[PDB]
């Protein structure tokens, strides 16, 4: 799945993960740590929407 940051337009793609911030490819959004934030704008998880 993909999830968009409603603040900046960054797309969290589960197939890509976010390795530079400790998230390996294939990590589901719901599995992201509670303290993970948008790598671009710093928004909390609450500000993402599933596409
Ligand atoms: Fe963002």
């Amino acid at each position: 799945a993909k999830w968009v940051c409603k603040i900046c337009g960054y797309i969290y793609d589960e197939d890509a993960g976010d390795p530079d911030n400790g998230i390996s490819p294939g990590t589901k959004f719901e599995e992201l740590p509670d303290d993970w934030v948008c790598p671009i704008c710093g928004a909390p998880k609450s500000e993402f929407e599933k596409l």
